[PDB]
């Protein structure tokens, strides 16, 4: 059921911000590996003496890559006089974040109808504030509250192009890469305690529970906005098994709670993963090992309704996993970690079904794949 | 003249080490942009709980990319018990370096005959020590002294493959990229005072002066080993001009002295720059604006001995600059800065002449190009 209990009007996922040591090199790496275009910049060349920020886009997917300059460049500035385009940026918070966590997501940004309203209500409903609502060039309002660990939920509202103080990137350095990725489907957090984190975040958003899982590694539950286009899974470790919890492994190397992965919807996961796998070893992203043939044999038994033999065969060529709900079918695959630490990674998905537009969360999140993976793996050893 | 006054046996440039926030993302970016292969790793998967280090190679060019893990992973270690493969690494020095300078070169590594000898002699001749000589798996000795700013001159000696504790990278993730780059030709430092820096470095190496310049921006001089295969230019600002010194601009954004650029020799600078320019806007490196046609007109007057019309025309297609000595011809081009700050960049070169093998420094370093650039630029405005 859906109680539709949001405490403010939430529109959609807007952007994701990575805090980096060098924004250029991460952004250029992500651009090539994922097929996103360089579409906006705020830096020294735009008069920003505080931080370097570069935005990649694929469809409605926006990845923001931010790093601090030397504080010496903005030593004569104060917040009222700042040249930063992102007023919540802080040299010391950025360097502490990166030093503690390595490369990772700092902000999960959602568009709302009124960022100042959304901030006040949230804090009035238990959210720890992180940056109060600031109006940019009387056009855009932004505000931040704590989500989990050092990750912030960022509210954005527009009166009526990315942010003031950003510039459209010169056509020549903006090469129209595109491998089929269109928007952010969901963002998954890992915490030491799922209960308090669910209570906290549902407390100040009014987001409702969408799904849950539990017997191998984790417990999780998903919060969702009213129309369930903003989807926030949260995991916790389950201590006590033959294998160490990967959630727990995450928390160690990340120095605590943080964002685990971003699931990016592709309008054509076949072309997307062909393009990504072509580039895996020339600067792109690597992919988790592909399931055994066993798996893909059992898929004709599970989704032969949904995917032809040839489409199943293409799933096998590319290591794609398939789960099915009572309502939809989910094609999914995972990258290896995006940086040095085994912390953040990326998932590519495409959903089949739930036509009415397509309703969010169609097909679930893969909870059936745990079983079928081990079940198929027993059968490959044979 | 060459007094051949080195105080220890120096062989060649061995490797360059970048200190990074995330080693993976810089290394993958550099690999694609420059056409270097992933050939060795030391990280969690090799049992290194301290740092992540990835080595790219093109010919004899070795780029090392290093970043710290969370200190929490190695909290129970001490130097005698360390899992670091590079014993001079220090979590706190790395984070301070990167926070002060951004992405940049930490170590300029040269192979010597005896690293322990080279360290003792150097310190006995005025070098500030940075890391004392350490023997790795009774096979390799490494030692570090201060070069300028927070850059260290690293001595390496081998009894008789990169470093112990590193592993050859799996063939699949090692894609045989190659755009023609073969070795490091020279590494250029910027300092506030050229005099004391030349005195310091020549003092402890015995390197001799090879060349010098001065009237627009800088003064410089080059130190060279006995056979002049190790070449170390050093620049200082010249304050007082219509345009601000780019050396001075470097020192501001870098927070002091440091390495300005690395000149990489290509066995075919035409193919190299074709390959690099193809990738400039899809994750590679950008190039400084190309000289005007004026320039390339005057080149037939200057190197028509050396380059045919068609080769000059290919130079023009790719923005290559050409200088000529009394002894050789130099083709050169410069990238834009490698990261967020206008600090470190890269130069691609190829030298024609001085055949005997080719003698180092053949053709100089471009000091004639200052004049011919402005001279040609006056003639394009016309
Ligand atoms: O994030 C993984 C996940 C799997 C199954 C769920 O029900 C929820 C989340
Ligand atoms: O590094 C640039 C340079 C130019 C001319 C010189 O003589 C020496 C260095
Ligand atoms: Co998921
Ligand atoms: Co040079």
């Amino acid at each position: 059921k859906n109680p539709k209990s949001d405490k403010f009007k939430v529109k959609r996922f807007h952007h994701i911000e990575f805090w980096c040591g060098d924004a250029t090199n991460v952004a250029r790496r992500f651009s090539w590996g994922l097929g996103m275009r360089f579409s906006a910049k705020s830096d020294l060349s735009t008069g920003n003496m505080v931080h370097a920020s570069y935005l990649l886009t694929s469809g409605d997917l926006r990845f923001l890559f931010t790093a601090p300059y030397s504080p010496s460049l903005s030593a004569g500035e104060i917040k009222p006089t700042t040249t930063a385009s992102i007023p919540s940026f802080d040299h010391g918070s950025c360097r502490s974040f990166f030093s503690s966590h390595g490369l990772g997501v700092r902000a999960v940004a959602i568009e709302v109808e009124d960022a100042e309203s959304a901030f006040s209500i949230s804090v009035a409903n238990g959210a720890i504030p992180s940056s109060p609502p600031i109006v940019l060039n009387e056009a855009v309002t932004i505000a931040e509250v704590k989500l989990y660990g050092d990750v912030v939920l960022r509210y954005v509202s527009y009166k009526a192009e990315f942010l003031p103080g950003f510039e459209r990137v010169e056509d020549a350095s903006s090469f129209p890469l595109d491998y089929g990725i269109r928007r952010l489907d969901h963002a998954v957090g890992n915490v030491p305690e799922l209960g308090p984190a669910l209570t906290y975040v549902a407390g100040f958003t009014g987001f409702h529970q969408f799904a849950e899982f539990t017997e191998s590694g984790l417990n999780s539950a998903v919060l969702a906005s009213n129309d369930e286009m903003v989807l926030l899974p949260i995991n916790e470790p389950v201590h006590g098994t033959k294998r160490k919890s990967q959630i727990q492994t995450y928390l160690e190397h990340n120095e605590g709670a943080g964002l685990q992965h971003l699931a990016l919807m592709s309008e054509d996961i076949f072309r997307t993963l062909r393009e990504m796998r072509k580039r895996s070893s020339i600067g792109g992203f690597d992919f988790m090992p592909s399931p055994p043939p066993t798996y893909y044999q059992n898929l004709k038994k599970r989704v032969g309704d949904v995917l032809s033999d040839d489409q199943i065969k293409e799933c096998e060529e590319l290591g794609i996993l398939v789960d099915r709900d009572d309502q939809g079918t989910l094609l999914q695959i995972f990258t290896k970690p995006l940086g040095d630490r085994p912390t953040i990674f990326i998932e590519i998905i495409q959903r089949v079904g739930c036509m009415m537009y397509q309703s969010g969360g169609c097909g679930g999140f893969g909870k059936g794949n745990f079983s079928e993976l081990f079940k198929s793996i027993e059968e490959y050893e044979k």
